[PDB]
């Protein structure tokens, strides 16, 4: 496992430009799918 690489994804999302919704879409598969 590696909840820092969910943490990366979580945090770069909005950071780059993404809304909520669309950074659980896409981190959710790595971190619990």
């Amino acid at each position: 496992a590696s909840p820092q690489q969910a943490k990366y994804c979580y945090e770069q999302c909005n950071v780059n430009k993404v809304p909520f919704d669309q950074c659980y879409q896409m981190c959710s598969p790595l971190e619990r799918s």
